[PDB]
């Protein structure tokens, strides 16, 4: 995939000036390795990451290529709901230092759910975007609730001064012929929260998600079709 | 129901000094009349409701008797999930000058759920507790999401004082053979957040619940054993 940089097990690709998407890889019985995506965002003199890797040691991989590549200090990690593709980096990033944050939902369910809790909750206005006062200095990072879909808990994030909204686990990408894991979905509201996502950001044009590549708007409304028959 | 009263198609119990259960009743097509119990709670020079009835003019009800046999001014309303039992009358509480709070998540599933949105949004930490300052004034009213159970938003509500705690529609009598409607229900997480119930309000010995009449702290553990044989 042109343009894709490896490193070890990883893969990094640049989306814009100051944004990256990190890939990881699970091996998963039934289904082979299972990539997970999540962003890297350069803000000024300092790094945002969006979701860990699915595991610890992947994880410190995403900082050592952040110390490599962009060599700025990571000031904080977001993360989008409590499930091993997107929480289960935790601890790397505990060990660190790095201020984690996550829907105070996904930090009640972390224990359940076998995840590491972030350090600090998000709360959501009932209108789904974040009360500014939980999400310090998140800088161009914009995080919306959209409402209960893929999980109860899950969150997606806009990035300003861009054209990329990441859908995490909630989008699928529009050559999807299935919406993934809805072990945890809440199947009557699926549709509502995609279409949410895509009223939040409409200034967005590349909608990066957690198991598919970048894909345009079509994205949330084919999700939002899918998620359509589910009730 | 020796001593309870009735006004119009409420009947009113009376639980403790400054306390009183509202019950209102849906006759549901092929089950029969439904009960609902909800809470009145007198604070000093003023009453607290928590949830509505069944529907507007049965909250009505609930607030006329209040100006009769108490005669001072309901000051606020907290509604505990976004069902009809609980948020149906939300027009008539409106109508009335209550000031109304929810938590955000049923502010934001109402309108999907066919309710009207609480004025107030309350937000949770991840342990469960009401970030207060989204909780202004409610006195001894101390008000708890435990998860996702009934439903993702249900919440639940401890009254200071006495011992009395409300687990709202999460908690089923200690003799129930069913956990009723589950249509909407977090079958993976119910049971754990019906001990988180159990654990938040550790001293109270009276629980009230939605759909049956008050119990012991056996309608806790029972509601939380049938809801593990869901997982
Ligand atoms: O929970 C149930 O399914 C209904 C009550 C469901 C009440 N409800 C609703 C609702 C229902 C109808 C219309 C609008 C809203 N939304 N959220 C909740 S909550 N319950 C029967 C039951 C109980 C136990 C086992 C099987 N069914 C009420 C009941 C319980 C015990 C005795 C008599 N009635
Ligand atoms: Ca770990
Ligand atoms: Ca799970
Ligand atoms: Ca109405
Ligand atoms: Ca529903
Ligand atoms: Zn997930
Ligand atoms: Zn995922
Ligand atoms: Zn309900
Ligand atoms: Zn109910």
């Amino acid at each position: 995939e042109t343009g894709d940089q490896r490193f070890g097990d990883l893969v990094f690709r640049q989306l814009a000036p100051n944004v990256w998407q990190h890939t990881s890889y699970l091996d998963m019985p039934g289904f082979g390795a299972v990539a997970s995506n999540g962003l890297i965002v350069r803000d000024g003199g300092r790094v945002l990451v969006v979701d860990t890797a699915w595991t610890d040691d992947q994880t410190a991989q995403i900082l050592n290529w952040i110390k490599q590549e962009i060599n700025l200090p990571v000031a904080l990690a977001v993360v989008t709901h409590a499930h091993q593709d997107k929480m289960g980096g935790m601890d790397a990033l505990h060990a660190a230092g790095i201020a984690t944050y996550a829907n105070a939902l996904s930090n009640q369910l972390a224990p359940q759910e076998g995840m590491v809790a972030a350090q600090h909750s998000l709360t959501f206005a009932a209108n789904g975007w974040v009360e500014p006062a939980t999400a310090p200095n998140f800088g161009p990072l914009k995080v919306f609730y959209p409402g209960p879909g893929h999980t109860s808990d899950n969150i997606t994030v806009g990035i300003d001064g861009t054209d990329i909204a990441f859908g995490g686990c909630l989008i699928k990408d529009s050559k999807a012929k299935s919406l993934g894991n809805l072990g945890d979905a809440d199947t009557e509201h699926y549709a509502a929260s995609a279409r949410a996502f895509g009223a939040a950001f409409p200034k967005a044009s590349m909608i990066v998600m957690s198991h598919s590549a970048p894909d345009s708007r079509a994205a949330i409304t084919h999700t939002a079709r899918m998620a359509d028959k589910l009730r």
